[PDB]
């Protein structure tokens, strides 16, 4: 009944109930939950709940641009375009025109690789902190290129460079967008950085790309030829970074400044993109909201959710926990105590959580007074960065099981697990997962949960690879988390074996294998 | 409720303390401290107490652009941006070819503490240091890194009459409480007074906005090289043989940004943000000649604020006067508990950190300290034209809950209550501390400060690049003492501090701060 800002939704509805249907607003009474209606929250002193250029009525009723992802319909999630720059194939040639000695290798681009290259796990996690801290944090704008089809051969042999001259560097690139917003006049600037030595900056301009970049869409639309860097000239190199590229180091490719417009619906007809720009609302959006990155093993996402400053009594904004922020940002079906993706069971004990130092200190300070000892029941504060890594393989001895092979000596007729059922242990437990299902020259982490209701009934684990190891683990009365690294080798090697021997009392649950980063191959 | 200046705040509420809740202004009742509210005071003749474009109510109610810091919420602190430039790498080639590449570290406040002079024993209640040359956070100084004694011309076969070329890596930062929309720097480059070449950059080549605390090369990214410049695309900065021989000696490259320009954000009826008609040109001249400057330097970050103050000899202005401590608490996000100020966890006080004034205001502080009876420098009034710098120690102990040293002090007992603040040490025997060079920066200048009392002789011994032993007789009260030393490179020995007393003496608040960088 009371209106304050320039929105049709009243003051009494802008807290504790938000339903919008047939372009009018009605409250929430938990009765139309499964008819496609949801409940939101917003402020009451500002027209825009975030820094986006849409009002809270204009973004929670569908009366805005149709190209925006539907997860940004919630007023606590801001539309934000993030353009990243990807590499596919590296071509080196020794001519300045476009014959000569040329080599060409096939690479894969990794998005969240420099973020999690400074993560080292412990054998046991003290207190209830079930997450690790990274040395540095980077968003999904930079990429690291890993060469796969590379036998033992130097780059200098294929070019025959003696003292002072060198060859030229050409590449194949693509232009991805991972966020809940499109751009229209896309003009990105990107450094091609080799460990601090900026070789060149590529600017795509306008006519080489087109007048659109839809969210979740590259410029080569799925199955198409990649964009080579010839259509605005070649990139040179010298004979001091060739052995630097040869021995251990990899080419980083990072965008720095990205310019573009946005579309607003006019009075009469379709959208316009002339008098708008995504360069002014970026500073407004980034100074109020947090930053959550989700890394599914086939695609990546990154969102900004507005938070609450707890050292302010005047500030009236909604406050969220970590799990509610994840559910509102990425979209998650709420199963019985669980958060679900389309097929991925994200939770606090089924993924890997990465924070930087300030976020880790804030969470470790806040977890002392919590009465439930879980990460997801932590209040959100403005200015933290969270990374979620979905493991490649994960089983919980339940309806979800996607390991390439099957285990041995597994009994599932029990119910005293962390999430429902568990695995009774009697003797040995073996798994021989082959190298053909594993990416070569990487680093992997095997993580799991253990529980034994006895005094000193321990277990031994053993990981067999090129760098094999054996470990001894003692459990406790409660559920304890263990993590162990191993490193892989090229595709012409043996299988990866994981063995563990118990003593007939211990219980295990939530066994997962995830990837961390790439190791340098000796060349 | 009579209103002389139109800002929808009554003059009776504006003269005393007042606060804002539920988007209305109410008086101060001295009971909102535990809830989280704060008190404000503003002039009643002018709608804008400071020279900022925002009015009193808009600044004091948080209705401005949300990109500024929340420490500019009070109307007595201006909100204007102070951008700066730092330099992180050096590449020299003789090509218009050999190439030499080295790494450098930048310091924001290094010309501020270049000319300070330390002394043993402070013969007043002043307990502070006086500098000769004052430089803000806009100026910055760069220092070279590990070269193993190699000459800078042994890789470049250049004789007299030829010119080498400078290629550098530049990182742009902000240290204020305002975003800098449409930034355009016009920075310089000086070596022993000689401007080699100015450096000019435009809006649409670096980040168009600079939010206040962010960086144009983002954290985890790479610095912006000057080879990726429009005007530095075919020529570089020339260098003669005399200039490179000066750099080979004890000299360093400093960078000072002279003048910047751009707009600021506002609010619109139809849209939200426009940054065209506004400008940060005619407002900086109002801010810089009406207020006083405070600089804080914590071990990872520096801040610079400007706080408006009452003029002395002119009754005609009614700006609210402040003490030094209240202005320090208002300028930064400082929380006061038990009579002590804490910024976030690092303490700031008159006896805990090293505070430096310039030469013009130290006489004013010393003359105002004679009339005061508390004999503390955090109680003197603030006038127009004071310059304060605060340096927090890297290592500091008070024999209490706060400790930062990487090695435990030997022979320490804190079961007393007769100290200056909290518990204190008793030197029944002698205290010793070893500290390794891996925990310290190489080729720097450090000072070590503390407080001693004897209700006897105290012999101090510092092992450094020059070992120094000295004697000090303490008085019945408390006197601040300090001793300077210098360090050596990374692969040298450790650093020893030994303090031997007489049995009936007390020590408190032992700190080590960094001042300068010695030339190699
Ligand atoms: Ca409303
Ligand atoms: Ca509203
Ligand atoms: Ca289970
Ligand atoms: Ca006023
Ligand atoms: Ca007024
Ligand atoms: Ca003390």
């Amino acid at each position: 009944d009371l209106d304050t800002d320039n929105d049709n939704i009243p003051d009494s509805y802008e807290r504790n109930g938000y339903t919008i249907k047939d372009l009018i607003a009605v409250k929430w009474e938990d009765s139309f939950a499964e008819q496609g209606y949801k409940k939101y929250v917003s402020n009451y002193l500002e027209s825009n709940t975030a820094g986006d250029p849409y009002t809270d009525y204009e973004k929670a009723s569908g009366s805005f641009d149709k190209a925006i992802k539907t997860e940004a319909r919630d007023p606590l999630v801001a539309a934000y375009p993030i353009v990243g720059v990807g590499m596919e194939k590296l071509i080196i040639s020794t001519n300045e025109h476009a014959q000569g000695k040329t080599v060409s290798r096939a690479t894969t681009n990794s998005k969240t690789e420099s973020n999690t290259a400074g993560v080292s796990v412990n054998v046991g996690y003290q207190n209830g902190f079930t997450a690790n801290v990274t040395t540095n944090y980077s968003h999904t704008t930079d990429n690291s290129t890993a060469v796969q089809d590379s036998n033992g051969e130097s780059w200098n042999t294929g070019l025959s460079i003696n003292k002072g001259e060198s060859a030229y560097i050409n590449a194949n690139v693509r232009y991805y967008n991972t966020g809940t917003a499109p751009m229209y006049k896309v003009t990105p600037t990107t450094n091609l950085v080799l460990d601090g030595d900026t070789l060149s900056t590529i600017k795509a301009q306008e006519n080489q790309i087109g007048n659109n970049l839809s969210p979740g869409d590259t410029y080569p639309k799925k199955g198409l030829s990649p964009l080579a860097l010839n259509t605005s000239r070649l990139i040179p190199i010298n004979y001091d970074q060739l052995k630097k590229l040869d021995a251990g180091k990899q080419i980083k490719l990072e965008t720095t400044q990205v310019s573009g417009n946005f579309g607003t619906k006019n009075s009469s007809g379709q959208i316009v993109t002339e008098g708008n720009s995504w360069s002014d609302y970026i500073s407004q959006i980034d100074s109020i909201s947090a930053s959550i990155i989700l890394d599914t093993e086939n695609e990546s996402y990154e969102r900004r959710v507005t938070a609450k400053n707890l050292q302010d009594p005047e500030d009236k904004t909604p406050e969220l926990t970590i799990g509610e922020a994840i559910e509102k940002a990425f979209g998650a079906t709420k199963k019985d105590g669980l958060l679900y993706f389309n097929d991925i069971p994200i939770d606090e004990s089924c993924v890997e959580l990465i924070f930087d130092d300030n976020t880790a200190n804030k969470i470790k300070d806040s977890l002392k007074t919590l009465s439930d000892k879980k990460i997801y029941n932590v209040k959100l504060e403005r200015g933290m960065n969270i990374l979620i890594k979905t493991p490649t393989y994960f089983t919980n001895f339940d309806d979800y099981n996607n390991y390439p092979s099957t285990w041995s000596n597994v009994n599932t007729t029990n119910q005293d697990g962390l999430q429902g059922s568990a695995n009774k242990l009697n003797g040995e437990t073996k798994i021989k997962i082959p190298m053909s299902e594993l990416k070569p020259y990487k680093r992997y982490v095997f993580s799991g949960y253990s529980k034994d209701p006895l005094t000193s009934n321990s277990i031994i684990v053993k990981i067999k690879a090129k760098e094999e190891k054996t470990d001894y683990l003692v459990p406790e009365q409660g559920y304890t988390k263990f993590s162990y690294e191993f490193e892989t080798t090229e595709k012409d090697s043996s299988n990866i074996e994981i063995t563990l021997i118990g003593s007939g009392t211990t219980y295990l649950d939530n066994l997962s294998i995830t990837e961390l980063n790439s190791t340098p191959e000796i060349l």
